[PDB]
């Protein structure tokens, strides 16, 4: 099976990085393309093995899967440009945020009639294996075009096939989510250094802690609370900590995060639409 | 790897930690169930039951836990650790390994306590965190006076088999305690409320709560993998004028970091307020 | 249910001991006649309240404890001292003594009225005005001469005004905090949501009845169901939907911490109301 | 007397639950009717006794009383897809926040002239007989058809007739009132839990104080404020309480989710007046 | 001359880079010690041309200037270890945060009458030549001593002599100053990136105004009021920024910071002189 990638940055790397360390795809039967063939993200992919090369059209023309892999705003100009190269061997599987199937069928449906398309979001812990990822097929997308998708996405993480409607909201949780966590771990550390700890140490157990408590959650039947209950003894430590969090509204700060990533992708599609 | 061939293990105590503990522990396979015994005055409660399905041996009696044990866990709440090390002191041989996993306990305290009885008793004391139960804790441990070099040997490759474990200085383990031993209540209260923002935004619950705890999940361990800052990380996800750089800005106006630096302060000065208030009695 | 040969008496006649006996009286466990209180302020309001039951009313703390065989303390917490003087060579070996003050250990009971007859036995409650409509929330804590059997015998009377159950005496005064308090809560945030529901066009009766009846309901849900109020939250709000927008103005408040702080409060300032009645 | 549910989620369950343990209803003369089987309150009401179906049409047939439990952009679809069969003897309740009688005549007067429409607003704590119901009937609900539905809906708790434009208020108020409790009794517990109480403990003090509250206000002539006053002594534990919540705007906070939950409900039907 | 360092970290590494980078000292006259002589700022030492050696007393030894650079609890132990080989040829610059004079003389005079005892209090941009240093001299410094330590010291940034009753103060200002500018700089460019730069960009041109308008201050005969004057035009850009820094009370949360760093270098030094 044959891969390529539209644009070779964090995304792109980090999907080939997971695809050959789960072992689905070779590196060779893999490639990329980027007009800026000195990025640092280029660099890696071809330390990686991957073909990498200037031109859009030679990726269409090697691959039967191919990732959409660049900025929002560059997808109509991508599409523009590789459309008339589109044969019926191949499955367009947009990562852009926020750019509707709607959009990618109506420019490339000028082309050839019925283009397959899948809409998917990802973030970038597929790069370890763990990212979460949801898709959704467009109007000519085969039943078993969703089901390679599903096969290809879960071996990289979490996969599964949403209504195209949620994917906007799956932007703000899960592919902003590192971000919110990121953020998280730093502040964690600095709380670490703050009362003794070595920055080092500080880091490695805040993400381990962070680690351990999403795969309890994951492999745990019960809920978030009850979770957090089992943690904070009658009077002990956690619960002091847990009164401060609440106290200068942790819980909604998490909501205005993945509200306002939500609607900004919302808001960047209307701008896209009405151009 | 004989480290386990004959070892036995106790717990004072059958809660949530010996049942996390234990069912680590037997899910790594370093120990057998049977090989296991933990004590607890209120034998038909939640964890015990849990316990005696793992297949661990059960008794209400804290000296039977000790004539069993090689390692002996303290897993009872530290306002019990003095009335625990009084009961079974006498118990104490000089074959015992006791572990302390109470917060904020000192070795100091249960090494005065139990050298009133035989007079080296080897002491070692941990942090520890639930997720040692998925077998990914987070676990930090101090030897004591007359701890052997073998001592923290054995209890690095026991703790191990669960999760990351480290040596360190006694003096951090309050720190510890703030930032990873309630590091998990931190997070599950986060990931509750990913998914009430997830909700919000029109995802149902089951596949929100999924969604959150993945990424919290994925992006923990890019950063373990990762030889970068978590600030260059986060700098690699957030593209210019996007979702993302829009969401951190709200959570910085809020002041998100400072909130988590509050709450790992507010654990590790009540940890070290609690144990200056047992010092003083 | 119904124990016959129990005489019943209340020192102090106000809003806890109007609340106790209304309920005991509902439940049918005390015939009124077979119930005595005291007070100084014969022209109180409950007092008034009280007599319209068939309560047996008296000024004379001496003709309560004669007459009873339980003997119920629901004065101010800093009146104990002076009632324990008045009425503790008056103690037989047949009363038990249950202290409803908020705070007043059971130590200080025991040390003023053992002064007079050794072996007093004592036990302490917290209740909460709900026992009313025979929906408490009752905690208490035997003494050291209190018999098994009579911790049983409060349980069994106290069971038929709300829920009750025995604790170590050292979590009663966050119980106050908690349960005791707890009441006050509820009517405050009543009266709150019954403002939103003015604000938004609802008649003001209808959205107190409403508001009343959510709380009512949910509660006896959560009291019913084996699962976590976040679980049972969950279940009621849906994607996108209007449950979910108020939970979030709720969350940007720091509508939670509000609640652990008012908690805190109350059993901070219980234990410091003691700690300085230990001084005097 | 037969009982038809489209839509078999969250509030069949608790109404079918809330009418059987009333004993109003025999649970097989209760139907109800959803595409995804899969779904947990499926397997509950099938344990309960309910006629399930995958076909609304079957659940129309079925019914006297037919309630409309599905989500409220849904409605229109539902009304479209069973319309020809609502026959004269339907008494048709719609229980989806924000839809209004307008709306539903409109959609069933283009098949059977005289379409006989309540619209509802209730609660979850109907499955334990405590619900709080309000109910407006339409242009051709008979004065027999509010008795029916007021003996029907007071059995799983409260119930009156309102004005129609009341209802968006009720739905902030009590629609949505159990999870502003259920919110409350959770940090009401992590309270008792940060002073020495076990979770166990301080989770049931604390309902049993919101419902005895609740159930002393119901039962009393007086203002919330003259029992408030009642329950704290001078210098007393409850009344320096009662001042940390004032001092955080408690008040406010309650006003604002009853405020936020009616703006919702009017902002989604504004919506669907315009689709 | 000949300089060694006691601890080779953070600080020692800065030194010997800005001291060699400045032409005033050669790295093979240089000496430092660590008994971890594995770390990285180790590494970057012994790339660099120094003498690397774990045995503090070998330092001593070598050098005439010797700098203290370990942290502040380590300086009595430190002390202790090596006071018995203080010849009458050294300097003993401490650089310790809040250690004062008077504890350090009063642990090496236990060995040697009349130590010679400089205390300096710097910062980490001392490895681009850019640092901001204060010293204090002892009891028993010589004139000439605090001339060597001014000349050393101006080569590698601003330096000049203070009471010693000044140093907490100037730890928390330009001490702590490079953290508080490096957040600074992360936030503006997190400004940037909101607003459309890409993150390298966003960073340097931050990193450049911080420079040059820091720059402009200290050529200036001017106020930083009267700078600030004439960057922002009425109505303009730039003065609308201004504002919603005011709105926060961003000036005050620079004072809270230097205030906090100095009360807590004052309150280390409290428990290090009652222990
Ligand atoms: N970084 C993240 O966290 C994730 C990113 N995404 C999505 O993936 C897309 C890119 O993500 P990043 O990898 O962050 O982008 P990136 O900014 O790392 O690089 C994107 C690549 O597209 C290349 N490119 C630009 N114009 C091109 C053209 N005309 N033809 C071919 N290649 C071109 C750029 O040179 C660059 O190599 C965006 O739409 C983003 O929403 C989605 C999931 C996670
Ligand atoms: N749960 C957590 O997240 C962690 C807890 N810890 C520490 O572990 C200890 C207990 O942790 P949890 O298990 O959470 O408490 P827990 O209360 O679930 O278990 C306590 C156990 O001690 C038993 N116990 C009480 N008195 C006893 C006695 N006299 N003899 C024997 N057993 C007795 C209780 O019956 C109960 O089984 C505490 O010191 C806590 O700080 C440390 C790390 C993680
Ligand atoms: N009101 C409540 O919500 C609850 C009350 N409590 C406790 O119950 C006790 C009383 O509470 P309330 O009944 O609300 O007080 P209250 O003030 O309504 O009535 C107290 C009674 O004590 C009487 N009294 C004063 N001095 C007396 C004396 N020397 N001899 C006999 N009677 C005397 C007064 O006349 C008054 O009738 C307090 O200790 C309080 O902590 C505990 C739980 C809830
Ligand atoms: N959950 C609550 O707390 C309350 C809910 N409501 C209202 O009740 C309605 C539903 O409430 P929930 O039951 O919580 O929603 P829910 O999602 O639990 O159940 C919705 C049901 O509709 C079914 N459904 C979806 N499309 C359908 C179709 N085309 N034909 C037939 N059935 C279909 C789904 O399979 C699901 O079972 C909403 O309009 C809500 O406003 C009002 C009072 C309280
Ligand atoms: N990093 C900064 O921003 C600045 C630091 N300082 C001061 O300089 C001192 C250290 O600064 P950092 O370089 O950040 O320390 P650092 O933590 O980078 O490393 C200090 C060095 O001391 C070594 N060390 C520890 N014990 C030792 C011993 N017994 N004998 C010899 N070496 C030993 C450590 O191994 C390490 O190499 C502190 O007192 C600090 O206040 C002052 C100016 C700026």
């Amino acid at each position: 099976m044959s891969v390529g990638f539209i644009g070779a940055g964090q995304l792109a790397f980090a999907l080939a990085k997971g695809f050959t360390a789960a072992g689905v795809l070779a590196a060779h039967k893999i490639m990329a393309s980027s007009p800026d063939m000195d990025l640092a993200t280029v660099s890696a992919l071809r330390k990686m093995g991957v073909k990498l090369t200037p031109h859009n059209k030679e990726t269409v023309q090697h691959s039967d899967v191919l990732f959409l892999a660049v900025k929002p705003h560059i997808i109509p100009f991508i599409l523009d440009e590789i459309g008339a190269d589109i044969e019926d061997r191949h499955i367009v599987v947009s990562c852009a945020a926020g750019v509707t199937i709607s959009s990618i069928e109506k420019k490339l449906s000028a082309f050839r009639p019925a283009p397959r398309v899948i809409r998917c979001m990802t973030n970038t812990p597929v790069v370890v294996r763990e990212g979460a990822t949801v898709y959704a097929t467009g109007t000519h997308a085969q039943v078993e075009d969703g089901r390679l998708m599903e096969q290809l996405l879960s071996s990289v993480g979490f996969c599964t096939e949403v209504e195209e409607d949620l994917i906007d909201a799956v932007t703000g949780l899960s592919g902003s989510g590192p971000a919110y966590a990121f953020t998280a771990l730093d502040a964690l550390a600095d709380g670490g250094v703050k009362m003794g700890l070595p920055r080092r140490l500080a880091v490695r157990l805040g993400a381990q802690a962070l680690l351990g408590a999403a795969k309890m959650l994951l492999h745990s039947e019960q809920h978030p609370g009850q979770l957090k209950d089992n943690v904070s003894s009658p009077g002990g430590a956690t619960i002091h900590a847990l009164h401060v969090l609440e106290s200068g509204g942790f819980r909604s700060l998490l909501i205005n995060a993945v509200e306002a990533s939500c609607i900004r992708t919302r808001e960047l599609q209307s701008m896209a639409d009405q151009e």
